[PDB]
């Protein structure tokens, strides 16, 4: 199995909500959201540039009933507390010129469009890190190697979207009640 491992040592639970924090302090802070471009509210998934900021607490969730997550399985990211305009909390990617971008919707979507990531294990580290992966769908299947990383736009947003180099290095702290 393999489990996932929060923050500080525990199997990380699924569907539980966790701080998405960078394994190196000063990359920055937490997840968010934020309004860009022509989106009429704060769609774009983005992270926060304040370290003392752990972000929004971001449910975690396999497509399966069990109370943790292997290490393969492909995993829904949710904020626990979307942005009104949100007709859920769950993240998607979506293409376009700059390519593959995280985005919040505002209409519902189908599950097979939202459990596109995967969470993998950084070798050569003592607490456990995670890159995130962005899995596209080839025929009907999917497959992940292209790794989330951080685009800072024209107006600082440090916008998550699919990138080439210096991929994100996660820790997963739980969120409080």
């Amino acid at each position: 199995d393999d489990d996932l491992v929060d923050a500080e040592g525990n199997l990380v639970e699924n569907g539980g909500t966790y701080y998405l924090l960078p394994h190196i302090w000063a990359h920055g802070g937490g997840i968010e959201t934020a309004k860009t471009g022509n989106e009429p509210c704060p769609l774009t998934v983005v992270r926060s540039p304040n370290e003392v900021s752990k972000g929004e607490p971001i449910r975690i969730s396999s497509q399966f009933l069990s109370l943790f997550i292997p290490r393969g399985s492909l995993v829904a990211l949710g904020f626990a507390n979307p942005p009104s305009c949100a007709a859920s909390p769950w993240m998607t990617v979506v293409d376009s010129p700059q390519g593959p971008a995280v985005k919040l919707s505002q209409q519902k979507l189908p599950e097979k469009d939202i459990l596109v990531f995967k969470f993998e294990k950084v070798s050569h580290s003592n607490i456990h890190v995670y890159k995130l992966l962005y899995c596209q769908h080839d025929e009907e299947d999917v497959k992940c190697d292209q790794y989330i990383g951080i685009h800072r736009d024209r107006n600082g947003n440090r916008r998550l979207v699919v990138t080439e180099e210096n991929p994100l290095e996660l820790v997963l702290l739980k969120a409080k009640s």
